[PDB]
């Protein structure tokens, strides 16, 4: 069909912007995890001896510098993820507010969603995949600290079993950042217009890329209150972090992306 | 079979008619719709409720604020009852794990509630006791400092949620793939609950195609309305443990009601 075939072509050229725009694809991390020979071994951090022998492999309190770690890598994101939203068709030619509003609400639910790509059940890839950081490291830290991460591997196990590739995930994302539920958009319809777009794309591409996977596309979307319910889990527990630890500075970037969420 | 998916569609729709007295299509005739045979009682005021009361006979009653949440949880009450009724009509349903169906019941009957509510609201106002009555929005704003806004995020959602333009047989498979949801907490047999739902998205996808041929990706933009619904419910529940420190201190009363 004329149409199916611009909607194949909107898929290739998203899937072109994903790979040029996220260094770590879940091609890699899966090769990195599953110990596939096209890639390097990782350094696995399990705990305070194995952490300290990491500074020295892979290149102040112990929760507050993994948090930190956290922290930066989530400004690293926020940058490849609005390089990949310039990409999408339409994105830049919206009212710059919008823009502006999109990025500030889809950008936690795109890092939870590609998180995943980077965990098992057991742990998470870090500094491009040279690390690995076990699940139970993560909860053994201090009081507040400890339960940060918890939510990201309960989501990540479910998603995985999904079994999506990043030609799938390229799609799904464009379709997160370009919601038009979001509050304080000023035009609602020409997002709704692209939105519209991409999710025919996504249901094209889950039909040809899973022909088995009964309804993938209506159990992806679903997938999508799970994210809102770890970013508003998350903002609570950096809300607790603020009051006990005052002496701890979080990014300008993520300061004004939770303003007010 | 399509075939299959347009049976279970017409069942789930006749089970839906019987289960809910006041359907959409009779609150949209009596609301925004013209249908002018029996308009509805309005209560505006502090003197329109008193008045109400009078007018409408309410089987809630033996503060203001206090006695139109009283009236509201017993409505509630109501409507577990008729959802309960609804899902043992649901194929598959009464066959699953009895502790898996009370606790699809115990999760979903809240997220049914909101979505249904939005069938009799507008963007001015709630239907009551069957259409016979009509409490406004503004009304509902101006009450006490907890009890102001428990209904405002409701209104919020339903203007949102009815700009889809659903009808009865749309929604009737909409509450059934919100009753099967394989990720309430507990289930202990997640696979049936998930090949219903499975059934019920297809049969719903159909119905969108079918019922709202020009209405481009409706079943996606649906399935983004649960999103919002799950919100509505956590946003609901703190707001209720507030009210749980106001009107302290009935027992069976207590009892009937419940947090459960
Ligand atoms: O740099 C990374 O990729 C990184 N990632 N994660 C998980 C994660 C979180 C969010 C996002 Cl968006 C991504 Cl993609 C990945 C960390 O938890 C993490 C922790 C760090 O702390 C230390 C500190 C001293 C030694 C060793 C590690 C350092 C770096 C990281
Ligand atoms: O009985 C009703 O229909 C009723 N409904 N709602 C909204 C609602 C709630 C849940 C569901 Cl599922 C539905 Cl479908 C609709 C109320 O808020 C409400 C409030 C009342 O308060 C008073 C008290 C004294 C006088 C006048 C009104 C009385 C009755 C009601």
């Amino acid at each position: 069909n004329p149409e199916s075939a611009d909607l194949r072509a909107l898929a290739k050229h998203l899937y072109d912007s994903y790979i040029k725009s996220f260094p770590l694809t879940k091609a890699k991390a899966r090769a990195i995890l599953t110990g596939k020979t096209t890639d390097k071994s990782p350094f696995v951090i399990y705990d305070m001896n194995s952490l300290m022998m990491g500074e020295d492999k892979i290149k102040k309190e112990v929760a507050i510098r993994i948090f930190q770690g956290c922290q930066f890598r989530s400004v690293e994101a926020v940058q490849e993820i609005t390089e990949y939203a310039k990409s999408i068709p339409g994105f830049v030619n919206l009212d710059l507010n919008d823009q502006v509003t999109l990025l500030k609400y889809g950008v936690h639910e795109i890092i939870y969603t590609m998180l995943a790509s980077l965990m098992n059940k057991d742990g998470v890839l870090i500094s491009e995949g040279q690390g690995f950081m076990t699940r139970e490291f993560l909860k053994s830290l201090r009081k507040p600290f400890g339960d940060f991460m918890e939510p990201k591997f309960e989501f990540a196990v479910k998603f995985n079993a999904l079994e999506l590739d990043d030609s799938d995930l390229a799609i799904f994302i464009a379709v997160i950042i370009l919601s038009g539920d979001r509050p304080g958009l000023l035009n609602v319809k020409p997002i709704e217009d692209i939105q519209d777009n991409l999710l025919q794309a996504l249901e094209l591409q889950l039909k040809l890329n899973h022909p088995e996977s009964s309804q993938l596309f209506a159990k992806l979307l679903q997938k999508m209150t799970d994210l809102r319910q770890i970013v508003t889990e998350h903002v609570q527990l950096l809300q607790v972090i603020k009051k006990t630890e005052t002496d701890m500075s979080l990014h300008p970037l993520l300061q004004e992306i939770y303003k007010d969420l």
